[PDB]
């Protein structure tokens, strides 16, 4: 539960994909169907159909997307925007993208800073990173033929974001 901050009572709902195999994903989702969907509820949604997440307005608590070991996904203001929209005021949400550190902000690829600052410009808050995954010549290769990421300067890490409930002021 401290992974996600995830807790019993609450709406958290789970993004995977194709870099999702069912073996981790069925795990992430069934221990937190039985902490979270015990009193709370949870929802399955698929990254290449996040259209369709779009359920409602500040409903989930918590989103998670690909927190999978060696995952391989890029999230957009398209993406997000659906996230944080269903993502309760004071929520969290957990996502998994490769980042560049020798190319542009948006470039083919979202990198760290496009990253941080498309999850704070996507309605979100306190964005940062959790830890930091080394690239896998099996991961790589799903990158680049799922989305076309190919470098060398490439790092795949975990960032969160938090968001703004209304009892602060911050700014958005």
């Amino acid at each position: 539960m401290a992974d996600f901050g995830i807790s019993a009572g609450q709406f958290v709902a789970v993004v995977w994909d194709k870099s999702s195999p069912v073996e981790a994903l069925k795990g992430l989702v069934d221990k937190l169907q039985a902490l979270t969907g015990n009193e709370g509820r949870v929802s399955v949604e698929n990254i290449k159909q996040l259209l369709q997440s779009a359920h409602k307005e500040s409903s989930f608590d918590i989103i998670l997307s690909g927190l999978v070991p060696g995952s391989t996904t890029l999230h957009s203001a398209e993406i997000l925007a659906e996230i944080a929209r269903i993502l309760r005021p004071g929520g969290c949400l957990f996502l998994k993208e490769p980042v560049e550190t020798a190319v542009d902000n948006n470039s083919k690829v979202k990198t760290a800073s496009k990253l941080c600052s498309a999850l704070t410009l996507s309605g979100l808050v306190e964005v940062k990173e959790l830890q930091r995954e080394p690239l896998t010549p099996e991961e790589v290769q799903s990158v680049r033929e799922h989305l076309g990421h190919e470098s060398d300067n490439l790092l795949f890490v975990q960032i969160t974001g938090k968001k703004p409930n209304f009892e602060v002021g911050s700014s958005r």
